[PDB]
């Protein structure tokens, strides 16, 4: 059976993320949510919060399971039964770099990437964006699903 | 069983074509290549030269089947028992372009599009400018498939 | 009082544009939409039909109005009584050819050009590709206005 | 009446940036160049600095005022009496990251952003890249009002 | 000795090309404008034509020679004498079709191209534009070296 | 004699940058590869490790020497008794960055800039990739030269 590693951090999960993965899963036998946290702490939601809005999030996706992930995403997709990657792109910087570690992963370990076009209605969301609005008292709950919007509204006071 | 249509006008069909064929054809069921002709004859080689470049070029492909397109891809893939459309993505340009496709398709019908990027070394390989190189006495052996090497060294004398 | 040109080929008007026509009118005194009919033959609609259908999607903005443009848009700003042109932009690509024009309209006359950006749920969204789709079958009603609707369903049978 | 707010650094202002102050407030009733200072601490000039430089760079724009921001430009344009932003676009970068922020605003609060293309001449001009060329002892006065130009001067001895 | 050729259409040469020229020539000891005239017989001035203009506008520059091409540039290349191929670059676009061309010639030929910045001042400057421009009634004079301005007055009535 | 500096951090310096020496080398008398630190210690190899790699890696170029920069690259072009910056570009990303550099050079000095294309073979590779990916566990020998893998290959243990 195929199945997709969908990597990245997730800090937090917006609609965007959650329109990848439900066509992702409409696609591949099985699609898994790769949590990836960078070495830098500096990012909102802990490890166990990011997995917790996901789950939360992809409840009506029942081929779709998260996992935390660690070393080379292309060492994920082998060890742990993968057959590719799948990744969203919005614009033409995400073309550019996604299309680079694309190519370097296909050179380190064979492992192809497949890219899907973000909806036109999620192009902007980024979770950085919706993050630093957020922050600042901007309203971004149409971005991001709920159990991340319940989330966002404990820690913002 | 899940299905890719790979549609283009393959005029002539390409390493860089073959390549994203075969990495479908990997992750794909079964895979159709559906050749549209544009409604301008100027084109090098007619629908059946088209379409036996492209047979002979994927004998080592045995899911994969070719067959001409007509009207919306979207329709041909619905119609004719696919999942989703496969395009490959070279440059920025191919970026955007197949961004609005993608989203437009999307928007019509509901089919998904993914995509897959280069090879490096088939970057810079389009049908146009090989076609283009070869007429003015370039070698492009290189680039395509020996199935249209043999039929380009034919038609040019 | 100020007064901004949105010139196009509007064949036909599409979402997309009245959205920028009616952020220009939000913003300016007045807006003309100004049509440029290029010199090949092949386009959908006639002149007239494409004023209409842009008077006819504009009935809500009481202070835009609709001229056929001749000859420089920076001709028709400076002669005609406005003050700026405004363009929209939906993509790299766009944002390119417009930077060119405007750049050259300010060197050649000193008449400013404002740029928008398109509104996500349009950004896909051309004349070319919405008349490409409806002539082969596709429903892209929900891209245009109900005037251009109207016509595009008498033009297709 | 309109209004419309230039936000930005502008540590320090450029020619670049009173270029676009020029064409704004030859459009709009009234111009605010909005001071937002980023949160990390590095920063050539201190707030005071920055206001001073503009102020003595617009001298000869009467409908033009110099303000520090806080939290989203949004809610400066909203609460402060303005109608619209206006940013200068030089780059495929700048129209990305533009872009992305232009739709962002205009979901959280309904604000619309004009973007002015660069003069050609100030295109490669930035504050980051200026300020980097004088402190390694290159000349860039010609790329910066007089008013920055003295201050630099002090500033690097 | 090192040898450069700068192929183009130069239908009409413009400032911009001088430039390249001049900064081609200040670095190679010899340089030989290509002139390419394209199958369609749709350009405004004839080979005659396109060569005296460079010609007269290159008088300052003792090192170049304008020859008109056949065939591809990487055999003027290696048959004429020269040693590499150099080429200008205003925008995103230039650079994709360039990086395209110069890879397809390395591969074909072992030929090398090397790419300048347009000067910032004249990078919306293009022979097509500036026709356009002109044939509408536009000044572009400030764009086109004094031969081709006094051809263009001409070619005007 | 005409001279090229090519700088860089090359930390480490790839098999993408030798190409890019090796092609300078073919076209200019002499070529000196200028290492510049950047001010943030957080670089992977010191400076003395970066000469080493380069010169190890360049035994087959004659006409190239290897220099720690200071200051601007056009002081050490003007001083050093160069001609003209020769860069390589792989990206758009690497464009825009580099016409901005190449303009600001041009202006505060005079300084010339001349591109070379990426090998399509090589257009993924760089310095931060690859060391990313090595670190991780990945093999990225064929995208370096063997000076360098044999210096990784004791640096990860
Ligand atoms: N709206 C969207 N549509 C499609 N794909 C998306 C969208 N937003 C993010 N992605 C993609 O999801 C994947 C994982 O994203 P990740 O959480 O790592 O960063 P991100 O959302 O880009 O964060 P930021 O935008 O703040 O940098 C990446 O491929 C990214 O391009
Ligand atoms: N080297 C390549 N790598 C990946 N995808 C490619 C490559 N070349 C073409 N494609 C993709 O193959 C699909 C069909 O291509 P098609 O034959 O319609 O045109 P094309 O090869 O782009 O022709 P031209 O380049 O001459 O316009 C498109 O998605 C195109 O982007
Ligand atoms: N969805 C959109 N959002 C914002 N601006 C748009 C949109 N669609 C078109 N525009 C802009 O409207 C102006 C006039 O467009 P015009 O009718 O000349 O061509 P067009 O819509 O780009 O046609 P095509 O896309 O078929 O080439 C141009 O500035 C264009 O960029
Ligand atoms: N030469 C220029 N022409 C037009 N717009 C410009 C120019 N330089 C900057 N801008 C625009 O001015 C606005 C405010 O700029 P800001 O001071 O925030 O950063 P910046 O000049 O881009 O700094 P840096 O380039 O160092 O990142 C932004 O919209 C920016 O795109
Ligand atoms: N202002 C400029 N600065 C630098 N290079 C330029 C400039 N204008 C054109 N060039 C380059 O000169 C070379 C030859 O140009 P050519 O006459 O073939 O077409 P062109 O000027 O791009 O015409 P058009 O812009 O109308 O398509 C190409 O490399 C082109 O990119
Ligand atoms: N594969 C390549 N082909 C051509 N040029 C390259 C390649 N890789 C890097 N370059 C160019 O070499 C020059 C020096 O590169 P430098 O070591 O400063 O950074 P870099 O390789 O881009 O590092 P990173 O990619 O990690 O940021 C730059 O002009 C860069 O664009």
């Amino acid at each position: 059976m195929t199945g997709a590693v969908c990597p990245g951090s997730f800090d937090p999960v917006t609609l965007g993320h959650v329109d990848i993965f439900e066509r992702a899963a409409a696609q591949f036998d099985e699609v898994v949510v790769a949590i990836l946290v960078n070495p830098a702490k500096t990012g909102m939601f802990d490890l166990d919060e990011r997995i917790a809005m996901v789950k939360e999030s992809t409840t009506h996706l029942p081929n779709l399971r998260v996992q935390v992930g660690h070393g080379l995403v292309v060492d994920f997709v082998r060890s742990c039964g993968m057959t590719a990657i799948v990744k969203g792109l919005r614009t033409g910087t995400d073309f550019e770099y996604e299309l680079q570690m694309a190519q370097m992963n296909k050179h380190i370990a064979g492992v192809d990437t497949f890219f899907v076009a973000t909806a036109p209605r999620y192009s902007f969301v980024s979770s950085s964006l919706a993050k630093e609005v957020a922050m600042l008292g901007g309203d971004v709950s149409e971005l991001l699903p709920e159990p991340v919007n319940r989330r966002l509204r404990d820690r913002l006071n």
